[PDB]
């Protein structure tokens, strides 16, 4: 009886294996524009995707996480609100069964139709596991997706669900320049939050993109053929991967724009 989003073990039991859901730091959260306050010391984020090198692509069972090679400084965050280098380790995605949800962080509780999460880990503390012990040990860019017109530089990810469509499977991502999922602006919304899944540690500095990329239509409804459940096993819609906004409490988002 493992957490996911069905019907009986969704974000609202977390609580019970992971007492920390109910946490002073939880994600994500409401960014009510409005309240948000422009941080006039806050630099540009800088990204450097250049030379990343994307190695696999996983259906995790939750969603899918586009693997990249993390062992030396090639894909990294810097800036924004951020001290020290962080290094990309994957992204992945979190969608709705339906345009109108999908997203996990809202704007005046607005929800998107999905929202892209890239990963990074901060390199003083020498590897992932370690820096998720950390009150700084992530940094986790976070863009939304609105459908529209299509995204090409999604259009590689798309094309390959279909070979990972259940649990467990995997398959060659070589070569996948994540550059192409960025929008044009890079004015963001930050504060501190949490991994937004299990074990929902304490561990994210969250940089949430104002600009949505658009997708279309048809690309995200191959993200909502995509399965929970393992090979041979009846079939669970890999959509709603989502957690609900949480409760704020003692923290400011702050705006790097305004
Ligand atoms: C500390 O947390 C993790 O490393 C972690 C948490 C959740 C997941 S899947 C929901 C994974 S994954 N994408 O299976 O590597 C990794
Ligand atoms: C469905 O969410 C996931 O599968 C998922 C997997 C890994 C991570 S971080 C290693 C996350 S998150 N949203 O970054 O905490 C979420
Ligand atoms: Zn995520």
């Amino acid at each position: 009886h493992h957490w996911g989003y069905g019907k009986h073990n969704g974000p609202e039991h977390w609580h019970k294996d992971f007492p920390i859901a109910k946490g002073e730091r939880q994600s994500p959260v409401d960014i009510d524009t409005h309240t948000a306050k422009y941080d006039p010391s806050l630099k540009p984020l800088s990204v450097s995707y250049d030379q990343a090198t994307s190695l696999r692509i996983l259906n995790n069972g939750h969603a899918f996480n586009v693997e990249f090679d993390d062992s030396q400084d090639k894909a990294v965050l810097k800036g924004g609100p951020l001290d020290g280098t962080y290094r990309l380790i994957q992204f992945h995605f979190h969608w709705g069964s339906l345009d109108g949800q999908g997203s996990e962080h809202t704007v005046d509780k607005k929800k998107y139709a999905a929202e892209l999460h890239l990963v990074h880990w901060n390199t003083k503390y020498g590897d992932f596991g370690k820096a998720v012990q950390q009150p700084d040990g992530l940094a986790v860019l976070g863009i939304f997706l609105k459908v529209g017109s299509a995204k090409p530089g999604l259009q590689k990810v798309v094309d390959v669900l279909d070979s990972i469509k259940t649990k467990g499977k995997s398959a060659d991502f070589t070569n996948f320049d994540p550059r192409g999922l960025l929008p044009e602006s890079l004015d963001y919304w930050t504060y501190p939050g949490s991994l937004t899944t299990p074990p929902l540690l304490e561990c994210v500095t969250w940089i949430v993109l104002k600009e949505p990329i658009s997708v279309s239509s048809e690309q995200v409804l191959k993200f909502r053929k995509l399965n929970f459940n393992g090979e041979g096993e009846p079939e669970e819609l890999m959509v709603d991967n989502w957690r609900p906004a949480q409760p704020l409490k003692n923290r400011q988002i702050k705006a790097s724009f305004k």
